[PDB]
């Protein structure tokens, strides 16, 4: 559970940096620093936070691409029947948190763009809370929760990168398509040097630099093509996932939390927190997650299209539904995509709703 | 095992093809001179494309060197404890004679006098690549004497350019550079064995000195110096990293640096141009300065009992390494690109011609004569 504590400390310092007279200012101005890259005629203008997030979420989603692949062929999602329960819980864990959010935000066209914010679940945080009491919690839950949180996060990133994301340039797609093809020919020819895939993946990542959500999905694509075969008792993907895990839990996620979870608290009142944007997120996380998860799981069980993990009791299914209300880093990233190039206070009110919702979901889910 | 030297030759041929057929001469030249501006707040870095590539490639190449040096200096053939001082005395000859021979031509020209360290370089990979071409039963110490000898010349050349012939770094750069070593020194004392943590900190050292190619190059050897070489549990971080790092240098870093820096348009190149003081000085300093300098210092050192002799020497085999040390190639091209920055652009082009003709003459003479003995 070590990864979860170091993440909260990182968020604690950020709130501290953002709310002290001496630090707040240098903290805000650093993150808002403009970074202009100019390559001949090409020109990429992103502030500092954008450049950092695009790199951090790249490697983070590279690890998820490996974990999706290992669970899709060797774990929970391997068969179509075992994957019935995590998938059903995920759709409910997405539509109900979004419906609640939309119920509050439908009348404002500017805020109803962030409907996917309370659909994300911080895997590292939620696993930390489970591992905090994980002396003898059922093994199936920790893999169920992992598979559950991943499909929503990836699906959200997918649907954000299909519709709501802006189109790329013609040249950028040609290189992206060619880079993916080289990753395919590398896999079909059976090369097992992990660094070569990372090399081709770097070209992929660079071509779509202007789109932060595409540079993110570039990580998932690379993680899919790292070979998983076990020749001579060695696997490139299993080895790479083993290398990335401590770096993601102890550096990538803490840095992402430190650079994004700091909002000023000055002037924040209960009436402000009950406006449509933060409360829609709070209600989406604190209520929408355990509602949609329990409802669909209960609907699954009764209507024969179901399964059940070993040692489940079905009260522990709705329990982790509450723990899935911890959006945290993943919801913050979604909010940064939904609320870029709009009014700067939209992202600030969003983080406040996420932090309150996630903190309530963590404490409430800890009582069970 | 000679595959690295051959791939390094194909890449230079391709580069020469790119820079001479009209269909590609435009793209190759324009791409390498493409300007690249990074503006971080008020900070700003302007370097053409080729400089960014070389500062990144030569940082990785010299990280591998720092690993090899520390091994060969703390538990290797060169070693500390002043035992194998035979290459150290030979290296001073591999730098003094090529420099004095070069300066004999270019003394009257204050501009070209700056490139006196160009023939002092030696392309390690290609020189051993031409030795591995014959390396069925060549003395092991010979190759690891060549490899130990070539580094002192290349390291010393980079050091002198970094200590005198380089431009200034701001105090903010120097400060972070010094703090980046303090955390490296804290890591080394505390016994941290994660290779990545040393590379993370190294990345900070590299970017802090990014305004200077030599310092960016010096940052590679320093990271390779501070990585623990200890053999705890039969696993060494330096040896593990070098075994991963070595194939990428021979197959990707060096052929890329060659493909990017060994392409020179040959239109109008006459025989009068190659006999100019600048290229001929590089030709002579390599084709003659290396063999005459290396052999004369081993001769001067052996007779006066200050020296040593590797097992299976014959001393005529040394003179084959000498003519083989006239292989400047990539290493001299890098030195040339540093000594001839922010001056007339044709200087680097004429320097490159003197390097390839001098190395080719050294490779052929070095091969055809060592194949006789
Ligand atoms: C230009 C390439 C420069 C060479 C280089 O950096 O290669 C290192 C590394 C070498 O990987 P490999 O030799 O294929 O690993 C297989 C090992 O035999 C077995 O791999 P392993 O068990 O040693 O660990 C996996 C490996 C590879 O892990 C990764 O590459 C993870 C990178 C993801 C984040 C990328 C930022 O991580 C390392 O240990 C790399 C060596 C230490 C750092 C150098 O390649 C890269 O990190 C990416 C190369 C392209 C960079 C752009
Ligand atoms: C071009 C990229 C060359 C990268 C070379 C890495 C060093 C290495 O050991 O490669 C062996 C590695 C093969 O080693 P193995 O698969 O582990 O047997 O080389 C490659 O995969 C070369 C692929 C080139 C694809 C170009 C498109
Ligand atoms: C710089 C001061 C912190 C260094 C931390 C460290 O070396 O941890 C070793 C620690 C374990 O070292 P080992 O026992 O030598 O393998 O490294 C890890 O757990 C993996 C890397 C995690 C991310 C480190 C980020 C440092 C900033």
């Amino acid at each position: 559970a070590s990864g979860g504590i170091i993440l909260i400390i990182a968020a604690a310092l950020a709130m501290l940096m953002a709310n002290m007279g001496a630090t707040s200012g240098w903290y805000h101005d650093f993150l808002e620093t403009p970074v202009q890259l100019r390559v001949g005629a090409l020109e990429i203008n992103k502030n500092m936070l954008l450049w950092i997030n695009d790199a951090l979420m790249a490697v983070f989603f590279l690890l998820i691409g490996l974990e999706v692949k290992r669970e899709l062929m060797q774990g929970s999602l391997a068969s179509l029947r075992q994957a019935a329960f995590p998938v059903i819980a995920a759709i409910g864990g997405m539509i109900v948190p979004a419906l609640l959010y939309l119920a509050f935000n439908y009348s404002d066209p500017v805020t109803r763009e962030g409907w996917a914010i309370p659909a994300a679940t911080d895997i590292a945080f939620a696993l930390g809370v489970l591992a905090l009491l994980g002396s003898r919690v059922p093994l199936a839950l920790k893999i169920f929760l992992m598979a559950l949180a991943i499909i929503d996060d990836l699906g959200a990133i997918v649907i954000i990168a299909l519709f709501y994301t802006s189109d790329l340039s013609i040249v950028s797609l040609g290189v992206a398509a060619f880079a993916i093809a080289v990753l395919a020919l590398l896999n079909l020819c059976g090369v097992r040097r992990t660094g070569v895939y990372i090399l081709v993946g770097a070209v992929l990542w660079t071509a779509v630099l202007k789109s932060g959500v595409h540079a993110t999905l570039a990580g998932v694509i690379v993680g899919f093509f790292i070979p998983l075969k076990e020749k001579h008792g060695r696997s490139p993907a299993k080895r790479l996932e083993h290398v990335l895990h401590p770096w993601v839990a102890y550096l990538i996620l803490p840095l992402f939390a430190f650079a994004n979870a700091g909002v000023s608290l000055q002037g924040v009142t209960i009436d402000g927190l009950t406006s449509m944007l933060p409360l829609g997120i709070i209600a989406g996380l604190l209520i929408g997650k355990p509602l949609g998860i329990s409802l669909f799981c209960w609907l699954a069980l009764r209507f024969k299209l179901a399964h059940l993990p070993q040692g489940t009791t079905y009260q522990q299914i709705m329990a982790v539904g509450i723990l899935c209300g911890i959006g945290f880093t993943m919801s913050i990233f979604i909010a940064s995509l939904a609320f870029g190039n709009v009014d700067p206070e939209l992202i600030n009110w969003a983080k406040l709703g996420i932090l309150i919702g996630s903190l309530l979901s963590a404490v409430v889910g800890y009582s069970w």
